[PDB]
């Protein structure tokens, strides 16, 4: 039948896919045998066939779990009194891994696992059948479609230059089978997989081996030691993301300016300065101005300054809510002077941390059944969500950013936020 309690039909099952009714596994490698480093330029080649190729219907999917993302994100951060005491680095996230990750998770989730997984990711069920249950085929996917979505915008943009690389590393313990199907479900959302098996009876030595491991396959920092992991830990989820945007006409100024990341204290950092027009909007009640630069037509960075300094933790609340998405109408475009520091911005943060008055925890610890991954004891160590996050060098308003200021990049092809973040201070 028809779908009312959401309005979200395609990422669910339908007839033909839902009551199909001896699953081959294997021992994942050693971390330390020797694995081939990922070849960015040939994954961003291959995310541009994705996009390429997608029907009118997949397109529709791809806008839809791009809202779904959003969503989440939004409840995160209406969830935490600090959200940002719990990100490790720098002060960046992104719904889309975030979602994806909690995807990858309901993969190989069945039972009571499965439905609160579901239940957290934003679509209900009206009965216990097949059809209302989440396509996590559909869904991991979908979420290669906004990727893909947004480095084909690059290519057809003579201009910009994007480039998105996302890489999933599964870390298990010796002698844990997983399952043939769940790999093959994983592939579906970046072609960078790497299940990888582990000793975790020395957590100092098994961090040292995964920072070394995805450091020499990707050539990114990460620094995750495990912060929460137990001896007792058998699978570590870890998806790294790397995002490279080029800004349009921006140069990259020899001298510095200063950063006031207090009413006092001040920071020199590199600044990005550019001439162009933007579209641009204050916010007279809330007290805030938006500026948005674009990367290509659809694909833009959202730039939230607060009129006053002490306004933007208040300013922060009103950036992060549905409502967000509604002023993005009320920009107009006004020949703008941006001067904004350089950012390149190395985060990371576990789930079980981020979602933990959804009661994430609980889901992972008790009462656990993730057969679909492994019929092995799954017990699991972290759940970790890295960033890199780079911006990059190529009558009038003069708009500075030397001072404390939200952001986001936002693609109306899918209409995702692929990242959401705050800056302090530009360095660390």
């Amino acid at each position: 039948d028809r779908v009312y309690i959401h309005p979200f039909h395609l990422v669910i099952h339908n007839e033909s896919t839902c009551e199909q009714l001896k699953d081959p596994t294997f021992i994942p490698a050693p971390i330390q045998a020797k694995t081939s480093p990922v070849d960015e330029k040939a994954l961003q080649d291959q995310l541009v066939l994705v996009a390429a190729k997608l029907d009118t219907e997949d397109k529709l999917r791809a806008a839809m779990v791009g809202m779904l993302a959003n969503f989440l994100g939004f409840r995160i951060y209406g969830m935490h009194s600090e959200l940002w005491g719990v990100v490790h680095g720098a002060t960046v996230l992104s719904p889309t891994a975030v979602f994806g990750t909690l995807a990858s998770l309901y993969l190989g989730a069945l039972d009571h696992t499965a439905d609160r997984l579901q239940a957290i990711l934003g679509v209900p069920w009206k009965d216990k059948q097949c059809t209302s249950r989440l396509d996590a085929h559909k869904v991991l996917s979908a979420l290669q479609a906004v990727q893909g979505l947004l480095v084909a915008q690059g290519r057809a943009d003579s201009q910009a230059q994007l480039l998105l690389s996302t890489v999933v590393g599964v870390f298990t313990a010796p002698g844990l089978h997983l399952k043939q199907p769940f790999v093959q479900g994983l592939a579906l959302y970046t072609p960078v997989v790497l299940p990888r098996s582990l000793d975790f009876t020395e957590l100092d030595v098994a961090a040292e081996k995964i920072d070394r491991f995805m450091q020499a396959v990707t050539g990114w920092k990460t620094g995750s030691s495990l912060m929460g992991a137990s001896v007792d830990s058998t699978l570590a989820f870890n998806t790294y993301v790397h995002f490279q945007g080029k800004m349009k006409g921006f140069s990259l100024l020899a001298e510095p300016q200063e950063f006031w990341v207090d009413q006092s204290t001040s920071v020199s950092v590199p600044m990005l300065s550019g001439m162009g027009t933007f579209q641009h909007w204050s916010d007279i009640q809330d007290q805030f101005s938006v500026t948005q630069v674009p990367f290509t037509e659809s694909a833009s960075l959202l730039l939230i300054q607060p009129h006053y300094a002490s306004d933007l933790d208040k300013v922060e609340g009103l950036t992060f809510q549905q409502n967000s998405l509604n002023w993005m109408k009320k920009l107009s475009p006004r020949t703008i002077h941006l001067t904004m520091p350089q950012l390149v911005l190395q985060g990371s943060y576990d789930l079980q941390d981020l979602l933990a008055q959804a009661e994430l925890p609980a889901i992972l610890h008790t009462e656990l059944n993730l057969q679909k991954l492994s019929n092995d004891r799954i017990r699991v160590g972290e759940v970790l969500n890295s960033i890199f996050f780079e911006l990059e060098a190529d009558e009038v308003l003069e708009v500075t950013l030397n001072r404390p200021f939200l952001f986001a990049v936002y693609d109306q092809s899918a209409t995702a936020l692929h990242f959401l973040g705050r800056v302090a201070n530009p360095l660390s």
